[PDB]
């Protein structure tokens, strides 16, 4: 069937000339709303969050693991690292890492992490461990980005995520202590209000994660805690058909609208 909201979604993608995914979890009745939920996207900066996961995982058995230090070389910055060039010829904790890739998306952090898990397959052998089938990261920072159409490295479906986001943050998938830390470090993200937030009540609690690639590919991944219901996970992936397309979190925003005016 198509559903009121499916049919919101795909006016609102035919407007905007590109490729929307969608995929809501309402955790009050674990319903699901998707639209494209099993098509595949890139993830881009919103992967930061599984490697910064991985991390949380090993540190259920290390309990000074995010306090070790990493060394940051000038060799080390790619193309966004507004934190980790402050520490140019220092260290960052693994906790720091984490913190700056989560709320600033900073690249050498998110490198940093992926290092520690043994690259870029160690993450995908945690989303694995932890149920998703879908998810997969082939490269590194910056090259993670590039968004080719039809290219299936670095991307998920936004069913896959968005299953994933729920057990990481309100299920079991990590400890309880790594659990909040990560959602504290969600509800502090800095990059986020112009994407699903914008499109949500001003009342509602939102923690999230952007990201921003070519082909204009404009994805948010949240966890929302609304006035008076039960969190929902929201995903929200888009890209569009030329290399050099802009950012359009405002689609980000109208997608999430018509998921909260559907509840
Ligand atoms: O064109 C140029 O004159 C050089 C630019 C300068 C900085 C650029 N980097 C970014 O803007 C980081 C991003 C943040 C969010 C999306 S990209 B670049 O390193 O790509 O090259
Ligand atoms: O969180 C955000 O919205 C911003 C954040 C910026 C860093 C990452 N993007 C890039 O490095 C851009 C690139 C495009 C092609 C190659 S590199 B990420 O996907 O997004
Ligand atoms: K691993």
């Amino acid at each position: 069937q198509t559903s009121a909201v499916q049919q919101k979604l795909a006016a609102l993608e035919k407007s905007s000339g590109g490729r929307l995914g969608v995929a809501l979890i309402d955790t009050a009745d674990n319903t699901q709303v998707l639209y494209r939920g099993d098509e595949r996207f890139p993830m881009c900066s919103t992967s930061k969050v599984m490697a910064a996961a991985a991390v949380l995982k090993q540190s259920e058995t290390q309990k000074q693991l995010l306090n070790q230090p990493v060394e940051i070389k000038p060799a080390d910055l790619v193309n966004y690292n507004p934190i980790a060039e402050k520490h140019v010829n220092g260290t960052m904790t693994l906790a720091e890492l984490s913190a700056a890739a989560l709320q600033y998306s900073d690249n050498t952090a998110m490198n940093k992490l992926i290092a520690q898990l043994g690259g870029p397959g160690g993450v995908t052998a945690f989303a694995r461990a932890i149920g998703d089938e879908t998810f997969r990261l082939d490269r590194t920072e910056p090259t993670l980005n590039t968004a080719i159409p039809g290219d299936p490295r670095d991307t998920t479906t936004p069913r896959a995520m968005a299953q994933t986001l729920r057990q990481l943050t309100l299920g079991h998938a990590l400890g309880e202590t790594q659990r909040a830390q990560l959602v504290t470090w969600l509800k502090g993200n800095t990059t986020g209000a112009a994407s699903i937030r914008a499109g949500l009540p001003t009342s509602w609690t939102v923690g999230d994660k952007t990201g921003s690639g070519d082909y204009g590919t404009t994805n948010d991944i949240a966890v929302i805690w609304p006035q008076g219901r039960a969190p929902l996970v929201l995903v929200t992936y888009f890209t569009q058909p030329q290399q050099n397309a802009e950012s359009r979190r405002d689609v980000l925003a109208s997608a999430a609208r018509i998921i909260a005016e559907g509840l």
